[PDB]
């Protein structure tokens, strides 16, 4: 047994009958983990799993759940998070012997520019935080870049910043994939945004979208 290659999540605040099953992204590197941003409607009602169809709710005993965003997580059967909100839903999904152990973690919101277009920033600075929209339709909007360069954009978790970093690509929300090194050209010219001083990020992650404006 080797930790799942693929991971799942549905509920109420994708579709009110269950009948969306989101995929998450891969953390780069981390074999197992996962991530995915997510609006949750106050009392939203969910569970997970590692195929479409598999449900694991919040009484599997290989389940934990760690609250880093003031979520407020409980339930019966289905997880049921409280507070209203956009929040980063987390997976690792490890091997215990002949079975998973999966650990939960709700991070908040915290979604940032980095790199050239920024002057240089390669570092979690309040100052180059998206803006974080109060509905699920809405958009994250970053502040406007200072330089030009290839934009870098990325989630804040526990580990590095580049494990859980994504760009925009003829429209569409790409996350990070592959080793990475130095630029997004490494893939191709289509995943590399040139931005320039003035410019702004707008996206839409429950369309999977955004644009630079
Ligand atoms: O003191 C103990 C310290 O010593 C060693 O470190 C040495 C380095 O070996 C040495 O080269 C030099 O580092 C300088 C560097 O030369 C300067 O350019 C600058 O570095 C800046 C950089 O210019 C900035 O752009 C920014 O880097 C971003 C980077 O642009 C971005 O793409 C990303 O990079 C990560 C990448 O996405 C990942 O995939 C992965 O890449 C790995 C591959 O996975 C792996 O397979 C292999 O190919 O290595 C690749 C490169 O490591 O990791 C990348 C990050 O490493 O993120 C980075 C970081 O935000 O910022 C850097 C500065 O952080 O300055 C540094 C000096 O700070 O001098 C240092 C000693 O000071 C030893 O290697 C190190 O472990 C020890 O801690």
């Amino acid at each position: 047994l080797t930790p799942p290659k693929t991971m799942f999540i549905v509920g109420s605040m994708l579709d009110t009958d269950w009948k969306v099953w989101k995929p998450m992204a891969g953390v780069y590197g981390m074999d197992g983990q996962f991530y995915s941003m997510i609006y949750f409607d106050a009392n939203s009602e969910f569970k997970f799993g590692t195929k479409e169809n598999e449900y694991i709710g919040i009484n599997d005993n290989r389940v934990t759940v760690t609250d880093k965003a003031g979520a407020g997580v409980s339930g019966s059967d289905n997880f049921v998070v409280e507070n209203a909100g956009w929040y980063l839903f987390y997976v690792k999904a490890a091997v215990k012997g002949d079975d998973y152990q999966f650990t939960i973690t709700f991070y908040p919101a915290e979604v940032y520019l980095f790199g050239n277009t920024t002057g240089g920033s390669w570092a979690f600075n309040d100052e180059w935080k998206f803006t974080v929209p109060a509905t699920k339709d809405g958009n994250f909007v970053s502040p406007a870049m200072t330089a030009s360069g290839e934009v870098r954009m990325c989630f804040k978790t526990d580990l590095d910043w580049w494990r859980t970093e994504f760009t925009l690509h003829d429209g569409e929300i790409f996350y990070r994939d592959f080793n990475l090194i130095d630029s997004w050209t490494e893939k191709g010219d289509g995943y590399s945004i040139q931005g320039s001083a003035g410019n702004v990020i707008h996206l839409n992650f429950t369309a999977g979208t955004g644009e630079k404006k």
